[PDB]
């Protein structure tokens, strides 16, 4: 009910039904310690992810605008680009996307295959750079151009990361809530932390919802340094836009992503292994592998407040293990 | 009615979802829905599941430990078997053969046969899968004097308890189709059957006026037809009904074999992803949704009204299939 100011903005039906929470008895057995995932891998769109929660409200507000193109930036493998590509297509608009290849690779699979190929399958036209130095910039540029060709364009920003966006983390909060009620008494919640929309979204949510539980972000490209205040940013901008406080401090472990966004790492690939071994789960190579990688470390070392129940949040990412291999 | 009293495990849990396409719908002169299969919760999902929801109880019962299964190297099959072996803590041993002589490194060792490895699948190589009820049961014994108790599930999981997944399909399908339908048809692929013969059994009694068509995706009308009779019949048999429904079948739209891809394929593929942002794949699904198309072309239906297509799932198989061969 505190969250109630959310019925005000306007969103697209791209999920429908709850994602489903499940319990991962084989996992638990082997961490000794209750673990629980959200389910956000299994969103109904294009393989699926946590971008379809942000795009039900970035895309309303296109539509609202009348805009008939949707523009975006993310590495060639991005899983968002992927998503508003399929969410583009699905609703006959035009998509845009400004890639870039962040860890200098060659490989052919990583160049053409995964998120990239679906990207082709989706009639994306795809605007190569060198870096993306300044990615907000960097869009706005892309969308003068686009619309002198008399498009009507709305920029998405990396990651859909905007309050805007976050609000579908806020949501899913609410499903998070009412799915837990009677349950599972949850001590702690591990999400992957990158352009931090999901991070924030949830923060603000569980906050007015489960405030005794403790939210840690496990970073994907960042330093806790460079990445708090983004995360911080965000939470209060949610926050304003609902009409609430935000007071929580927000958790970041840094210690699982080297060497950089985008590079696989071993503890990464020995948590893809894991989930896929014990319950037929996939992660991937880029997020959730090293965020489950940070669940488990800190399990190991005592991390978390207390010895209670974990719940993972599954942000998606799996078709990335096809880009990935044999290597990069 | 009788369905409930086969055990089943729950691997789906709620309805797959039932769409409306109305931007393929807008480009075909016609009405189209899909039956999202493609999206159960398990490695990538896949009409599989349904089938494995009885087969698997049906192994947890006889307390096997281990399910053995064969395949193509790039099977969904497999990898969905697999998937769930590893999430019960069961041993999975998948038999597989290379059905088109390819050298290609993405279709011999990424999509579905990556995944089998992620999930610690023992591996079978053979030449070619020419009795695969017979090899499969060969591979059971030597399985079985390593001291494990196998359970074989046939290719494809079509045997009339695998196809009870299919029939349950039908209900969900029935329930979501008052809010829409009237339905003329019915499209779904038709390999090795058990999707095909529980649609058939479910349907006749649920939607009877609804006309069901199967475009095969390795035979001809005549090897394949007599193979869905078969499974419609012991299905039917099974659950104490009759089914005296007619069989249908499109056979133009495989060529030139299982698992090659062909032009008309791949540009239903790009079809769905472009208007729809909706994933086919190049063996099956693809196949299936050119022969709808085809059949809008050449008046095949038997009237003009709402088509549904059952997504029965394969895309990761698009991973394995470029950039060809
Ligand atoms: C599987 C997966 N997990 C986690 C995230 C991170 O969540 P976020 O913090 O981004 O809200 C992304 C999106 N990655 C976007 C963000 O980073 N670069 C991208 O194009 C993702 O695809
Ligand atoms: C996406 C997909 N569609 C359709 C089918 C065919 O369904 P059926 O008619 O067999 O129920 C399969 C079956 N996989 C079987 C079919 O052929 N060999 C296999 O491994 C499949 O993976």
């Amino acid at each position: 009910m505190p969250l109630h100011h959310l019925t005000r903005f306007p969103r697209l039906e791209f999920i429908g039904a709850p994602t489903p929470l499940e319990y991962l008895p084989r996992l638990s057995d082997y961490l000794g310690r209750e673990i629980y995932i959200k389910r956000d891998d299994v969103t109904p769109i294009a393989m699926g992810g946590n971008k379809l929660r942000k795009l039900e409200f970035l895309v309303a507000d296109a539509l609202r605008e009348g805009a008939d193109t949707l523009i975006t930036a993310g590495a060639i493998q991005s899983n968002h680009v992927r998503q508003t590509a399929a969410v583009a297509a699905k609703l006959g608009l035009h998509c845009v996307a400004l890639l870039e290849n962040p860890i200098g690779t060659t490989a052919e699979n990583y160049l053409t295959n995964g998120n990239r190929l679906l990207l082709d399958l989706f009639n994306t036209q795809i605007e190569m750079c060198d870096a993306l130095t300044d990615p907000d910039a960097q869009l706005q540029t892309l969308a003068t151009r686009i619309e002198a060709q008399g498009f009507r364009p709305y920029v998405i920003p990396v990651g859909g990361s905007s309050a805007l966006g976050a609000m579908g983390y806020v949501e899913s909060a609410l499903e998070i809530a009412q799915q837990c009620e009677e349950v599972v008494g949850l001590s702690s919640v591990v999400v992957a932390s990158g352009s931090a929309g999901t991070h924030a979204g949830l923060a603000v949510g569980l906050e007015h919802l489960m405030p005794d539980v403790e939210l840690i972000g496990v970073t994907v490209s960042r330093s806790v340094a460079e990445q708090k205040p983004k995360v911080i940013a965000l939470q209060q901008a949610i926050a304003g836009q609902l009409a609430l406080t935000a007071t929580a401090d927000i958790h970041l472990w840094d210690d699982y992503f080297a060497p950089g966004y985008g590079v696989p790492n071993d503890a990464g690939m020995e948590a893809v292994k894991l989930l896929a071994s014990l319950e037929g789960v996939l992660l991937d190579p880029v997020y959730t592998g090293k965020a489950m990688a940070g669940l488990i470390d800190g399990i190991s070392q005592k991390r978390f407040n207390d010895d209670g129940p974990i719940l993972f949040i599954h942000t998606g990412g799996a078709p990335a293990l096809f880009a990935y291999h044999p290597h990069v």
